[PDB]
């Protein structure tokens, strides 16, 4: 992708100061409440690609407090997929908790990608619970997070037994000629 300057700046300032919390404040309150939207959306997307969870935690409350902020399902998921990959599970539960209190509408994938990255952590306790708000969504979900969970919960066969009932209540035509157990 595309990093301007000043965002670019705050990224090599916030990895450099990450571990003096007295220099790391004082550097964001000087550097990084100034940057526009588009230059701190950049900053917050290059510390989750990088894995830098605590300093992507700090510019997400950085975010929230701007005048163009308005709570967005991507931010939140770009976020705890991040999260997720660094094996932080509760903090990455915690924010799609906060996530769902805001009334956002995650697509498919963004359920998919959720579930895949708790299931990856061994965690099922929480790809259950994004699941079951998946099955509580306005959408009609689609099979793809089935087949996931179903090939995640092997180790758990009675989570993926009711997983697999779900599925063939759900999609009875479907279940029969295209099985995500199978």
């Amino acid at each position: 992708k595309l990093i301007g300057k000043e965002a670019l700046f705050v990224i090599l300032g916030l990895k450099r100061l990450k571990e003096d919390d007295e220099k790391l404040d004082k550097f964001i309150k000087t550097h990084v409440f100034r940057l526009l939207k588009l230059d701190m959306l950049a900053v917050i997307g290059e510390l989750e690609r990088q894995e830098e969870t605590a300093l992507a935690i700090k510019m997400f409350e950085v975010i929230q407090k701007q005048e163009w902020y308005q709570p967005d399902v991507f931010m939140y998921k770009d976020l705890i997929v991040s999260l997720a990959k660094s094996k932080r599970m509760d903090e990455a539960m915690a924010l799609w908790e906060k996530m769902k209190k805001e009334n956002l509408f995650p697509d498919s994938q963004t359920y998919t990608e959720v579930i895949r990255g708790f299931l990856r952590d061994g965690c099922p306790a929480d790809a259950m619970n994004v699941y079951e708000d998946m099955l509580k969504s306005p959408d009609p979900p689609e099979e793809l997070p089935f087949r996931v969970l179903l090939k995640g919960l092997l180790p758990h066969p009675l989570l993926r037994n009711k997983v697999k009932k779900d599925f063939e209540e759900l999609f009875p035509e479907k279940h029969a000629y295209d099985p995500p157990e199978e």
